[PDB]
């Protein structure tokens, strides 16, 4: 049913984001988002997406998100398509009342397009 | 905990109705099924360099009633972009569904397609 | 979407699919609460497959082939890779047979990169 499909595709787009869109935002210096790296601290220190902050997945709570503005949209990302980090983390953020959005592809897809930091 | 039998069944069934894979699409084209219209959402230049067989060119931010008036709403539209990192197919799928077409996005895009027919 | 809508979306998604890591940990611990099923052809399964997995080709899933399987366990289907539908299609048939199914996103392809099947 055309309408059912429209809502499906629309919602899907509201839950996830791709490398291109995220890439453009960071280059434009968008202040409306907060790119969060769900990987371990060590992985983040070796390299990570530009302007991204570090907040390991099983460490997401109100103590680590108190300084984050609920006025911005959180964008989580893990290693790649084989990881759940971004989705899991997205849940914890949405549960803490944040406007979360997972980055499908993670660092893996990002590397192929853009450069790490 | 995973999901309930019935809930799961509906989930997997719906998912299958929204997306298609390389194999299924490949079979349809091979035996030249006139019940689908494979549309390439990438830029015109990308489509001219190479594209999936029997696919037509209709750039994403160019999908409207002027470009879909010659397309039969009796057929199922199948959009596809570059690969998993692209939104083109999903975005385009929305515009088609909004124009009253029976749309279906191709998960994987050209990237996955290349790996299979070669 | 609104925080709550998102939470339910991500939660449900996690209940329908599983990743290499999680599945990997379960097998290594020798969990008896899951049944890893290979949806690929019999020949593909005999050449190599994920450890402790059983063989049940997709278009062969019915009550005759699932009568010996415990509905007390969670079925985990898997095909070749991201470009395949096997896992999703099979998942539907299992959920339809009243099983607590869960598809493995990535298939053998993703599993190889991490772990070393038998």
């Amino acid at each position: 049913n055309p309408n059912e499909a429209y809502r499906h595709y629309m919602k899907k787009l509201s839950y996830e984001t791709d490398i291109a869109d995220l890439s453009i935002d960071i280059k434009k210096g968008y202040e409306g988002i907060i790119v969060v790296d769900v990987r371990d601290a060590e992985a983040y220190k070796e390299c990570h997406i530009p302007t991204a902050i570090s907040i390991p997945g099983n460490k997401i709570n109100e103590d680590t998100t108190k300084r984050l503005s609920k006025e911005k949209v959180i964008i989580t990302y893990c290693w790649g398509p084989a990881c759940n980090g971004a989705t899991k983390a997205a849940a914890k953020f949405a549960q803490l009342g944040f406007r979360v959005k997972e980055l499908i592809g993670g660092i893996e897809y990002w590397r192929k397009e853009n450069g790490l930091e």
